[PDB]
């Protein structure tokens, strides 16, 4: 079923285990543009959403990318979109309206935030955000650099079936 190896061990970069996370929790539309060498998210998704029957769109604005994301929800879709240094402060007033949807931002308010620091918790973390959104019908941020991102660690990548996954209501 997954282009990727799950349920074992791999020895893998914090931006492949934010993308395993985010397909094997059920996202199926990302928008983005690439933001390398700071990430690599968008080879990955690239890679892997055609394989599950998902969609990659690319987008060179931050708006348009975040708008996209949006409206894919809206229409029933798991979506995520990803952006660099200025880019998520251009997405600031389109981040009300409960829109369940997961922002990954690469390096005064009142959203919910996750923070990974190692490549386990890039995993975990992009599970989670992805949970709370369609938890508490909203936008969630997972705030990363390129360091975590390129970090490499050997994590265990469950079965399906062993990962709680939340849909919305």
């Amino acid at each position: 079923r997954f282009p990727f190896p799950v349920g074992e061990p791999d020895f893998i970069q914090g931006d492949e285990a934010i993308a395993r996370a985010a397909i094997l929790a059920g996202c199926r539309f990302y928008a983005g543009y690439p933001i390398t060498p700071a990430s690599e998210i968008f080879e990955a998704m690239a890679l892997y959403m055609p394989l599950v029957d998902g969609v990659v769109i690319q987008m060179e604005d931050e708006i348009a990318s975040i708008a996209a994301a949006i409206g894919a929800s809206w229409a029933g879709a798991k979506a995520m979109t990803a952006t660099s240094g200025p880019g998520f402060s251009l997405m600031q007033e389109n981040i009300m309206t409960e829109t369940p949807v997961v922002i990954v931002d690469v390096q005064d308010h009142s959203l919910i935030v996750l923070s990974p620091s190692t490549v386990q918790e890039a995993f975990d973390f992009t599970i989670r955000a992805f949970n709370l959104s369609e938890k508490y019908r909203t936008p969630v941020i997972l705030l990363t650099d390129a360091e975590v991102g390129h970090m490499r660690e050997r994590v265990y990548i469950p079965n399906p079936d062993e990962i709680e996954i939340i849909n919305r209501k």
